[PDB]
């Protein structure tokens, strides 16, 4: 999966390793192998999240199979708000996930798609 | 809603307060409460938009209901070019914006997805 | 097309005039006019590719009409993944590409949308 994390959190309040400890987390929230798992953070933006400019974060999720209906996305949710708020320090109130359905067309390694593979 | 700003412009190009002003226009916009919209600004990086680095920005727009037709779309666009040109300084040729439909299933909110709140 | 990468190779590991070279390399690959291009790219960030924090980057391409089979993906992919690989000095093991098909009512441009254009 691909999971996505803008913060008006500075870097140097993000804590170390988290890009790590999510792709641990995400595997056993999504049922994916950790070492397929990609995590992107973007610390430091502007950000106002339920019209707010105080410190928030914003998760992008997206995975083949796994995150297309709302009873299993309602399980991930609960389990993705505990993992960051926990490490970030924010608020349940300072945290909105979107979840991305793809389709193996979509995803593009070495140089041919995952419909290949 | 979510709206997402990438540009070009140094953050110190970027007025004080877009964040929290952009939320307001957007709750007039696309009738949505402003203490409901959410804004990410990614300013200082590397862009060409339309084949060009010349300073530009790109808005991307997700939203419930309001942003999957061309002619609601077409109104959306006019006022939020009318919002940007102003506050960005830029150009009408400098901006694009990409419009992307959610359903409630789709977001993640204190710990479930908005389909169950 | 709007292209976008995320990379963790800090921006001066990214090679000056990458972005105008990506419009180029876009259009002759996706088949669409090089002035009409767009790149993003967002260097310096904090990432992990299946699970691993070495240098990598992520591309999504979104685009009208071209992007929506696998059969072409997999050709686009595989002339993406030789410029970027060579460009940014990276292992095929260290990109990935999403590839997202548009419609013309989801791109706002100069104050309307691409429908009515
Ligand atoms: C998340 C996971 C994967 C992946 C690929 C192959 C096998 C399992 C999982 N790819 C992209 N994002
Ligand atoms: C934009 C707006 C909302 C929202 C949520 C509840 C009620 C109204 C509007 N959520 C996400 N993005
Ligand atoms: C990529 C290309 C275009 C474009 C627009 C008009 C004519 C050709 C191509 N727009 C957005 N992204
Ligand atoms: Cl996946
Ligand atoms: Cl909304
Ligand atoms: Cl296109």
């Amino acid at each position: 999966p691909f999971l996505e994390l803008d913060t008006n959190l500075p870097a140097n309040r993000v804590p170390a390793g988290l890009e790590k400890r999510l792709c641990a987390a995400a595997a056993s929230i999504l049922g994916k192998p950790a070492d397929r798992v990609n995590v992107t953070v973007r610390p430091g933006l502007a950000m106002a999240l339920s019209g707010s400019t105080e410190p928030c974060a914003q998760l992008s999720i997206s995975s083949i199979g796994v995150v297309g209906t709302a009873e299993d996305n309602r399980s991930h949710s609960a389990h993705f708000f505990e993992f960051l708020t926990k490490e970030l320090a924010l608020g349940q109130d300072r945290i909105l996930i979107r979840f991305f359905p793809l389709e193996s067309w979509q995803i593009g390694k070495i140089g041919t798609v995952m419909t290949f593979l």
